[PDB]
């Protein structure tokens, strides 16, 4: 007996979002862009065990890169058996530098979130027994356990967000704003309230691959054991959209290019400012609640405004980037804002940009 498929409750923009972030073609494209062999690693075959084994292989490479152990070649080969790569059916190359090691760790962190999205979609037994099912897009939305509310252009914060995007995005080829959703992942509310005493809150950009958007909506921005970069093992944000936009892996759809970007509220508290890379950081120095790798520029602070989110003032930059003489010799062209506790960020908005 045929189950009834109930009509979709979602508006068109939301249906498109949900289609995009769970799209098998998107996920496979992402795996291709990371040099993975999708024929040998289909989406349905991806497992938590394999990803675990991949990290163990990288852990061994990291120890060798830092005594008669296996060579980097041998240790690479193991990694490529565990995580099949496609390089024109030539031999994949050896992971013999800290840069390439972090690149592979980052690839696996993406792949882990792809596997999360597949595991999220497994059909439950409650679903097999009920006689009516939600529309596939309603089902996928409900799986996120995340409220998304589409904003119209007269919403109080809409202009402020658009101005942030426009003023701090690329000057020549700015991303074009298509939609904004307010994001309310509950489960986030309470840990974030923990930092209510922490003044210095700012709304900051976080760009990602489209393949990790579902994972973020389900679980927030995360720090994992192999997370890394120029400012160590934290969650990275930018005050300049153009900086975060560099991490947006968009996807060709029709004649346009679709990308998604988050705005998070970050409780920065007492800021420690640095002007040189430190990939070894795992927390701010004692007494500090965040690390800001200060750029040569910063959105002009005289133009900052504020939005009231859950009764707290949150700074939102509105200015074009201006030079900061004190940091003119920084190793950072643009600032990177780091937190080292997941609880210091609350997702607030999701933007679709073309
Ligand atoms: C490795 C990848 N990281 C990201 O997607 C964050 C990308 C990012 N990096 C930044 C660095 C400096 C300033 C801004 C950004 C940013 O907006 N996104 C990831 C994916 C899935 C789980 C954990 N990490």
């Amino acid at each position: 007996s045929m189950k009834r498929v109930q009509p979709c409750s979602l508006d068109p923009a939301t249906q498109k979002l949900i289609t995009n972030i769970f799209s098998k073609e998107m996920f496979k494209n992402t795996m291709a862009l990371m040099d993975l062999d999708v024929k040998k690693m289909p989406l349905g075959k991806l497992s938590k065990q394999q990803i675990a084994r991949g990290f163990e292989a990288l852990e061994a490479l990291e120890e060798a890169l830092k005594d008669g152990g296996q060579s980097l070649e041998e240790l690479s080969s193991h990694f490529y058996t565990v995580i099949p790569h496609n390089f024109g059916h030539s031999q994949p190359p050896p992971i013999n530098s800290p840069e390439l090691l972090q690149a592979k760790k980052d690839m696996l962190l993406v792949l882990a979130d792809i596997e999360l999205a597949q595991a999220l979609q497994a059909v439950s037994e409650q679903e097999k027994t009920v006689e009516e099912v939600p529309h596939p897009l309603d089902r996928d939305y409900q799986l996120l356990k995340c409220q998304l509310q589409l904003l119209d252009s007269g919403a109080p914060e809409y202009k402020v967000i658009q101005t942030y995007l426009e003023q701090t995005g690329s000057n020549h080829r700015c991303p074009t704003l298509q939609h904004i959703w307010k994001v309310n992942q509950e489960g986030e509310e309470d840990r974030f309230q923990a930092h209510s005493k922490l003044g210095n809150r700012k709304l900051l950009w976080h760009g990602t691959n489209m393949a990790v958007v579902a994972a973020i909506l389900t679980s927030g921005l995360r720090i994992m054991p192999h997370s890394g970069g120029r400012v160590g093992k934290g969650i990275y944000f930018a005050s300049e959209n153009s900086k975060s936009a560099g991490y947006v892996i968009g996807m060709k759809c029709g004649a346009h290019h679709v990308g998604y970007m988050f705005l998070g509220e970050v409780a920065l508290g007492r800021e420690h400012h640095i002007n040189t890379d430190n990939p070894s950081l795992k927390s701010p120095p004692p007494g500090f609640d965040s690390v800001i790798a200060r750029g040569h520029t910063e959105p002009d602070p005289t133009q900052d405004t504020e939005l009231e989110l859950d009764g707290q003032q949150v700074v939102v930059p509105q200015g074009q980037p201006v030079p900061c003489p004190e940091f003119s010799s920084s190793t950072f062209s643009q600032s990177e804002y780091l937190i080292y506790q997941e609880s210091q960020c609350r997702l607030r908005y999701l933007l679709e940009v073309h």
